[PDB]
């Protein structure tokens, strides 16, 4: 750990804390996450091989005095801060589209390697001056676990959790990441979180109030899920034109497919990349004031 010079606290992610730091030998500026079971060590070691331009590179894994440090490529800003800074005028549609397109490329890559994120949220989406956006922390939830409260007692957000996770499916799939990304896509467009639940049942019921309480017609097998209760209120579905208003029919169609209830009907990252919404995708440069 002696090999790095801490510059500043970046934040309190899930898993421990994150600092901006400089490698004393290379001069490289990195992000150091302070998180150990052998199982976690081996799984974390395989993430070092998962390199893609839209995945935050894990540079090195350091285990000493049996604490764990993950060294990552550094990016100057996250999407949560960028959305907050863009709130008065909104992120231009072409930039929303580029960001969605790149995040689906990242997801398609990890998913083809059978690696899931499981806890996607705007804070783990990092951006640079060039117009790139990258996913951070892929594979970590499978390596260690995802808390109720962070290490700082901060409340882990439920806003982006897929309904099969909320209903107790133990063996959820790559579709949970598509759901979280859909929720993010909608938030970029409207400038308000889609489903801002403050409890697991509030999260589920906000989903139901917008997309309709799921049943056996739209989601075969849903009434047999572990946490499904027949006493759930039955709400009617709303139209997407009311849910993410400004967005055109190509975008609403894609969003609807990223938000299908049945994990098996939900679009894959690979199929989402071919959706007609990306017919005019481009790569604009964002306005970043660092
Ligand atoms: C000025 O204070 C900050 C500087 C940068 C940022 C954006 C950020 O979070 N940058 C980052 C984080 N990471 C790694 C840690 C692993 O979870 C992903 C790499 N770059 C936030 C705050």
């Amino acid at each position: 750990m002696e090999n790095f010079q801490k510059v500043e606290k970046i934040g309190e992610g899930t898993y421990g804390v994150v600092y901006k730091a400089r490698n004393k030998l290379t001069g490289e500026v990195v992000a150091l996450k302070k998180i150990v079971p052998s199982t976690a060590i081996r799984e974390i070691s395989l993430l070092k091989e998962l390199n893609h331009p839209n995945i935050v590179k894990l540079l090195d894994v350091i285990h000493t005095e049996n604490k764990l440090y993950l060294v990552f490529e550094f990016l100057h800003q996250d999407l949560k801060k960028f959305m907050d800074a863009s709130a008065l005028t909104g992120i231009p549609l072409p930039l929303i589209k580029s960001y969605l397109f790149q995040l689906l490329q990242g997801l398609a890559f990890c998913h083809s390697h059978r690696v899931l994120h499981r806890d996607l949220k705007p804070q783990n989406l990092l951006i640079n001056t060039e117009g790139a956006i990258k996913l951070a922390d892929f594979g970590l939830a499978r390596a260690f676990g995802v808390p109720v409260r962070t290490y700082t007692h901060e409340v882990v957000t439920l806003w982006y959790r897929a309904p099969e996770i909320l209903l107790g499916c133990k063996y959820y799939s790559t579709a949970v990441d598509i759901w979280s990304l859909g929720c993010i896509f909608a938030e970029m467009v409207t400038r308000r979180a889609l489903f801002p639940g403050d409890s697991e049942i509030d999260q589920l019921f906000r989903i139901f109030r917008t997309l309709g309480t799921p049943d056996e017609v739209v989601w075969p097998g849903v009434t047999s899920m572990p946490d499904y209760k027949p006493s759930f209120p039955k709400w009617a579905r709303q139209d997407f034109s009311k849910v993410v208003p400004p967005l055109d029919e190509d975008g609403r169609s894609l969003l609807s497919q990223m938000l299908h209830y049945d994990p098996n009907k939900r679009i894959s990252a690979k199929a989402a990349l071919a959706h007609p919404f990306f017919q005019d995708v481009t790569k604009p440069v964002p306005h970043l004031r660092l």
